């Protein structure tokens, strides 16, 4: 059980209650020094800052469904241990945390890696989770394609760009439908016509951004092309957004597209953090009361019900000498992150010294007419089970979308087709079109309302966006007035390594509006001897409670150079 697909990475998984995060690292180690040299599973327990090694990389084995890691450590018999559960499953998944002994430390992991065909492997995925500062998790799995993928929002109606979260793009699950064209392997695809374009491929896995923003990068440098990428890398770098009511929700949305750098947004409740529990047949959402049962085992033979005189889970060995293998009241039901997870513990206490118990893990099937648990081996008087069934089965958009067409009610919140301006026919019915204005103004005629920047529009033009290396003057609409910079330009770069500056390019209030985002670009700018000269995007972005905001650098090329601008100047009030 190498399992490819999980080395490179080294995963992370929670215990909500004791507050200690797991480091798996199956393929190799994970790289820290304080757990030590050899290390595969990792305990910190945050809660008292320390460090233990309940697995090494070295004593590895696998057991059917079971790969475990051992360690030459006492406790109380007295040797420490990590087990994982694998099954398989339709994303390359978490690891998620089950329970844990002075010895033994368990896990259950649904994963593409588990499935003995590979169709349903993606070409190349990654991990799509996060773990911030309070050990909550974000995790978008559930936003991960199987086929096809998600149409970004952007204007130009000639081009049109596809993404899928974590994975490539498989298109041949859906012949003829519109992606056949993308080249393998694929995440970002770009469509311009009948021709398709690969802009971006997965590499790393899923980060977090400044607290509470999940970044995702899709490159491609192993390339050729660029016919109309003027020598730039094709990169996707896209940020997810948990809603709340200042932030929007929506689809995903082209916020950049110079260069070939492309830069989406995109608010999605699956950005939001969760891990419930309980000592009954329910959580706080379905019950497992509707769900006596016929466990097969290698030399022995399981029964199990639904919630020792007592025994839920009863091993007798096909030699009817029977141990009970779970009891009753000692139990905990679990939704760790999408999956559900039953344990006993009563146990007769084995030749060794734990005591029997059983785990199984609720898998949803409709086509079950119930379900029935399967057995999937054991480790240290800990049994495991999978469970097919139905009873185990368990993004609300205000604005849908056309034939590229998109729609979007946000001034009607304090059937209906579209009136000229007059917000039931209601202008903020009907498509969604983009306008330019001028004098750092822009009127969304079909909406009825236009949006005026002009007050951001400094007199001596210092806003002061410092990456580490450079220092960034622009201002809006009107032009920079800064030290070394002329009083052309509406944005300047200044080294400060150096000093030396280059005019990213000349200042206009020619504002743009589509969709919720307005932008000033500046096309002047410093000399690639095409003639290339610099230029600059300022996208603005609606935030009822950002107020004037700020504008922050996206990182990209050397060459490149896009501002991000949230403020409450681009909301419809
Ligand atoms: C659900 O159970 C049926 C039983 O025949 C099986 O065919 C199917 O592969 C199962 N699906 C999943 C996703 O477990």
């Amino acid at each position: 059980a190498p399992f490819p697909e999980l080395c490179s990475y080294t995963w992370e998984a929670v215990d909500t209650k004791n507050n200690v995060l797991y480091k798996i690292n199956i393929c190799g180690s994970v790289d820290i020094v304080q757990c030590g040299p050899s290390s595969a599973v990792c305990m910190h327990d945050l809660k008292t800052r320390t460090y233990h090694s309940v697995g090494d990389s070295v004593l590895r084995s696998a057991t059917r469904s079971l790969l475990e890691f051992n360690t030459t450590v006492s406790c109380d018999n007295h040797r420490v241990q990590s087990s994982i559960a694998f099954l398989c499953g339709k994303t390359l998944g978490t690891p998620e945390f089950v329970t844990a002994t002075e010895c033994v430390h368990y896990f259950e992991w649904r994963t593409t890696a588990a499935c003995k065909k590979d169709i349903f492997k993606a070409n190349k995925e990654v991990p799509c989770y996060v773990f911030d500062e309070e050990l909550r998790k974000h995790d978008l799995n559930p936003l991960i394609k199987l086929s096809g993928a998600y149409l970004v929002d952007d204007s130009d109606p000639d081009t049109s760009l596809f993404i899928n979260v974590c994975r490539d793009i498989d298109t041949l699950r859906d012949p003829g439908s519109q992606l056949r064209a993308c080249p393998p392997g694929t995440a970002a695809c770009l469509v311009r016509g009948h021709q398709a374009f690969d802009v971006g491929q997965p590499r790393d896995g899923l980060k977090l951004v400044r607290k509470d923003r999940l970044v995702l990068s899709y490159v491609r440098e192993e390339a050729g092309k660029l016919d109309f990428c003027d020598g730039h890398s094709p990169a996707v770098t896209i940020t997810f957004v948990c809603p709340s009511e200042r932030r929007e929700g929506t689809i995903p949305k082209l916020t950049a597209k110079s260069n070939c750098r492309y830069e989406i947004e995109w608010i999605t409740e699956y950005a939001c953090h969760d891990y419930l529990e309980s000592k009954t047949c329910s959580l706080s959402s379905i019950d497992l009361t509707p769900l006596s049962y016929i466990s097969d085992g290698k030399e022995y033979l399981f029964y199990l019900n639904v919630c020792k005189k007592q025994a839920a889970v009863c091993q007798v060995k096909k030699t009817s000498q029977v141990k009970a293998a779970g009891r009753y009241h000692n139990q905990t039901l679990r939704y760790s992150d999408g999956d559900l997870t039953l344990i006993y513990f009563g146990g007769d206490e084995c030749s060794s010294g734990f005591q029997r118990m059983s785990v199984i893990n609720f898998e949803c099937n409709k086509t079950a007419g119930k379900g029935t648990p399967v057995f999937t081996g054991e480790v240290d008087c800990t049994y495991f089970f999978t469970w097919d069934t139905e009873y185990a089965c368990v993004d609300l958009l205000c604005g849908a979308t056309d034939g590229k067409k998109r729609y979007d009610l946000s001034a009607l919140v304090r059937t209906l087709v579209c009136k000229p301006g007059d917000l039931w026919h209601t202008a903020a019915a009907c498509v969604l079109s983009k306008t330019e204005g001028e004098n750092c103004t822009v009127f969304d005629s079909q909406a009825g309302f236009s949006f005026d920047l002009s007050p951001l529009t400094k007199k001596n033009g210092a806003y002061k966006v410092e990456t580490k290396k450079y220092d960034f003057y622009i201002n809006v609409c009107g032009p920079v007035s800064v030290s070394p910079c002329q009083p052309d330009s509406g944005a300047c770069q200044v080294a400060k390594s150096d000093e030396k500056t280059w005019n990213l390019g000349l200042s206009n209030a020619k504002l743009s509006y589509y969709d919720g985002m307005i932008q000033l670009n500046y096309r002047g700018g410093t000399p690639n001897e095409r003639h290339t000269p610099r230029a600059t995007l300022i996208t603005f972005l609606c935030d009822r409670d950002a107020g004037v905001g700020f504008p922050e650098y996206q990182e990209e090329d050397n060459s490149t150079y896009n501002f991000r601008w949230y403020t409450s100047y681009a909301c419809p009030e």
